[PDB]
């Protein structure tokens, strides 16, 4: 049933994304994140995120959809252990995800707990 | 020129809507706003927004578009006098949509500034 606590996780972090919210990503991400072979701080890996953002100049009624950024169709969710689920999706490319250098058309997501209680992304690839 | 404040305006109030986070509402709603004809306390208004979105009950993956609440191609904005600007949108019925009571097809929106700084939504109807 956690599987229902990943999708609300995957789910806010795409929240965040569209919205353009960064602080919502705050309740989402690990203290540490593995992003593409390299950890990275919670609040480094967000302004990251913040910046590209920024740097996409996009119209402010451009990219209000989670099919702009993802294929929902395509998601998958699997308990990989005890601490750890795999969440797999196809993204999109657009002028905000071409300013992600960790974003990719096959998307990796690992979320992992510490206390059995919270599930946060603690890798992405 | 005040009309790209405007428009930055009604898609903040749209990208809190899509993303579910009223807190991104707080800049952008008057101290008191009119509501089909009743003045409500900017917190007061807020909190009807929120308790509507929790009885929809949506699926978390559900409703994360602007399509779903709003037809943008109809979107208009015009400068009413000095210190105000009318918003008219056609506005769709979905399981969330339908909770809100001052929710209409054809949506007419006022924002005003009492500063020169600030446009804040003061009327919806």
């Amino acid at each position: 049933n956690q599987d229902k606590i990943i999708k609300f996780q995957f789910g806010k972090f795409a929240r965040a994304l569209i919205s353009r919210n960064f602080d919502l990503f705050d309740s989402v991400i690990a203290d540490k994140v593995n992003v593409m072979g390299q950890f990275e701080s919670k609040n480094d890996f967000i302004s990251t995120l913040s910046s590209a953002s920024s740097k996409a100049d996009a119209d402010e009624l451009e990219y209000l959809s989670v099919d702009d950024y993802y294929d929902l169709k395509s998601l998958k969710i699997s308990k990989s252990n005890d601490t750890s689920f795999a969440v797999n999706v196809n993204a999109k490319k657009n002028d905000v995800t071409k300013n992600f250098p960790f974003w990719k058309e096959r998307q990796t997501m690992i979320f992992t707990t510490e206390d059995d209680n919270n599930w946060f992304l603690s890798s992405i690839n």
